[PDB]
């Protein structure tokens, strides 16, 4: 445990809030990348127990706190009012760096899970570009597995322990509200989704014996975790995944049972102003959505699942720390 | 006639040279791109003389000139030395867009040829994403035919005219240099290769009546065109294709006579420092390959062939504007 510091390419002329925060909270990235190679090792890592995720989480909370300022913030029964200006919003990559004398080891095993022994291990002073993408169910704009899609879990036996599925091939999703003022929609190519769910399916089948592997929409709870919720240009999108996370892996093939059109899948999305916050326990009310075409062109780089002679899997999320472990499946701060 | 402009998803924080170049040469990509399609049209096309190809060619020459700077540049008996640092190299998509009031119509007939009449025609302002992949014999990371494999030629009865075989199913190829330092190798699944060459064979049979259709390694001449030459992470790979382009198509079946092992084809590759330039007429000398595992996992999306009882086809290439025509088999700049 140490007190880290962020490094970025933030410009102090951008009125984009991530830059506005990073220019006063981080350090200019340094053209100084010496990755200490090493092949004499055995370090055991645990992506599920690592303070880096916590400090990252905390100053991402600071970022959001002084950037996206809600009109009302209702916490503990007390309502706190302030100004609601819509701002420029799009995540910039943040490197996490260890201070004087403190190093950040690094795993290079391309099939490494997160928990256990790793050995082809390098070392750094600063980490690799990471975007503070806040989302549920679908991990957006992250790293891709260099070889093949991998399953991460603090334990896979525990049905209530979140599964992070690190993908390989990015799945472009295009969410948009056209020029109802709150209704939007997302578009995703169906072929590549069937594709990806056959990889997810067959690996889950590698690690669950010989059973039918169903994919279904989340049980219940708040809209934040029952839908693919994300932020696009300061607007909070809640997009439906009932005709997405939907299919059956049997016989070694995956059969999609979600609806489709022209070879594309369209998610019904809604922009909301009242949001169950991820930082704290409370609700934030924002101003109505801005005028015009509100579109995000994103790439799915991972999944967040939850398990219950058949085994059903369901989109998860809610705890953004696990979002941070998708990219902090780790390193290791060490001395 | 016009001078176009590029549009891309280049990041100003990336130190990858395609991003470095595009960010100062291109325009932030448009995501309001609505194909106003038409159905009372018939326009003629000619992928084999289209100036968009040489605008792209000139611009990619610019990119390579300002990015990959060789230690030595020998042209016309005069040598030019400069600093040759190793860089990060991975092609990003480039949309080519027409300026004010001037448009880019589009062909929609998927069984389309490249030369002649076409009727289902749309029109856009910007082309689809095209990655400037510089290679010979094999076209990498291109678009796939939506339907069935297409044979393209300026004309097919001219044996000196390059033939572009637009594939349907991509064929995965994994070139790697393991941790001799310049010795590398490529892996390709044979069954997929047999499979592809059977309809390459069948349609080349459709265009050449009742001949035995053989596939053999190239002529001779410079290694760039006698080998599958390409660029992986700044390193110039020359890969042997004597056991790849090798087969007999007869009586309706393809027959692979190239050597294999465990059902896989392994190409013998070498990383060279002395390169015959594709941009200009001259040679370039680069620094020795970097340390570590150099891996490129690519998809074969097209072929570059040349024709001579029997008709024989050999891998071609060398002139990269044909590589740009593979993706610019086209559209059209029109008013
Ligand atoms: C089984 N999983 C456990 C689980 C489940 C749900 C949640 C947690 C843990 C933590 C958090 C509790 N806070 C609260 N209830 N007010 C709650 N998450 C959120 O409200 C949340 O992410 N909102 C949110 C905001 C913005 C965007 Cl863009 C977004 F995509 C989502
Ligand atoms: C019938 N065919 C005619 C024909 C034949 C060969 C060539 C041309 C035309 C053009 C070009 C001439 N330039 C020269 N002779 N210096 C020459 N091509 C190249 O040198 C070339 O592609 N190099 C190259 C570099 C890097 C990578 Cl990664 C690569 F895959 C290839
Ligand atoms: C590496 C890559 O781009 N895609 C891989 C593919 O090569 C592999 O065969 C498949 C097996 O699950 O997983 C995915
Ligand atoms: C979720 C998952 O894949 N867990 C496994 C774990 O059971 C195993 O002990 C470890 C070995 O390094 O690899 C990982
Ligand atoms: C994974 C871990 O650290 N602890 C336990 C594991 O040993 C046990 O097998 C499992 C059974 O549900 O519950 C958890
Ligand atoms: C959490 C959520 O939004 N669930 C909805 C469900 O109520 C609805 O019946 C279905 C059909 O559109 O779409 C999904
Ligand atoms: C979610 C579930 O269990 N079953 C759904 C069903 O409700 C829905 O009508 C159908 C349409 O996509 O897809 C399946
Ligand atoms: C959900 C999300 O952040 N998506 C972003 C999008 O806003 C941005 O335009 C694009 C390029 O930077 O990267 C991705
Ligand atoms: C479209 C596809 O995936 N594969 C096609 C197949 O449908 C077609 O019958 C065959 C004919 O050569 O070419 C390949
Ligand atoms: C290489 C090739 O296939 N060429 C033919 C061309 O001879 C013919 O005129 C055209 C008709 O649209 O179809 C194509
Ligand atoms: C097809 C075309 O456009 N031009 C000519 C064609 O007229 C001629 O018959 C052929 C013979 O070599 O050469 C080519
Ligand atoms: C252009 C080229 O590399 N040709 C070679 C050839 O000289 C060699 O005999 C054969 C066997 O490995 O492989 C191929
Ligand atoms: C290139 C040619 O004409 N015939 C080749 C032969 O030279 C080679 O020994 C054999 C092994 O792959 O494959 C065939
Ligand atoms: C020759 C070439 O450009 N190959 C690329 C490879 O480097 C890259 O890893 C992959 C995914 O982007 O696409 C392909």
């Amino acid at each position: 445990k140490t007190t880290l510091f962020c490094a970025s390419d933030a410009k102090a002329y951008e009125k984009e809030v991530h830059n506005v925060w990073a220019t006063h909270a981080c350090v200019p990235t340094d053209p100084n990348p010496q990755e200490m190679v090493l092949a004499n090792v055995t370090e055991n890592f645990n992506m599920w127990k690592n303070d880096m995720v916590e400090q990252m989480h905390e100053d991402i909370i600071s970022l959001w706190d002084e950037s996206l300022k809600p009109c009302v913030k209702l916490t503990g029964g007390s309502a706190i009012t302030q100004a609601c200006p819509k701002v420029s919003f799009d995540p910039i990559p943040l490197h996490y760096c260890a201070p004087a004398g403190f190093a950040i080891l690094k795993c290079n095993n391309k099939t490494f899970n997160g928990t256990g022994p790793c050995r082809n291990v390098s070392t750094v002073q600063c980490t690799h570009g990471i975007k503070p993408v806040v989302s549920t169910q679908l991990l957006l704009n992250g790293s891709l597995a260099e070889e093949e899609i991998i399953i991460r879990s603090e334990n896979l036996t525990n049905n209530a322990k979140t599964i992070i599925v690190h993908l390989n091939e990015s799945v472009n999703i295009v969410c948009t509200r056209p020029n109802n003022i709150r209704q939007a929609h997302c578009n995703i190519n169906e072929s590549k989704w069937n594709n990806t769910l056959q990889k997810v399916g067959e690996e889950l089948a590698k690690h669950f014996p010989s059973k039918t592997i169903k994919f279904e929409p989340s049980s219940g709870g708040d809209l934040e975790i029952t839908t693919h919720s994300f932020n696009c240009r300061g607007e909070f999108f809640y997009c439906n995944t009932s005709d997405l996370f939907n299919g059956t892996y049997r016989n070694g093939t995956y059969n999609h049972t979600g609806r489709s059109s022209n070879g594309t899948i369209t998610l019904q999305c809604k922009i909301k102003q009242i949001i169950n916050m991820w930082q704290e326990v409370g609700r934030a009310i924002y101003a109505p959505p801005i005028e015009g075409e509100i579109t995000c062109n994103s790439n799915i780089t991972g999944l967040l699942l939850l398990r219950d002679d058949t085994e059903t899997f369901r989109p998860g999320g809610g705890d953004m720390r696990d979002n941070w472990r998708s990219e902090l499946y780790k390193y290791k701060v060490v001395e």
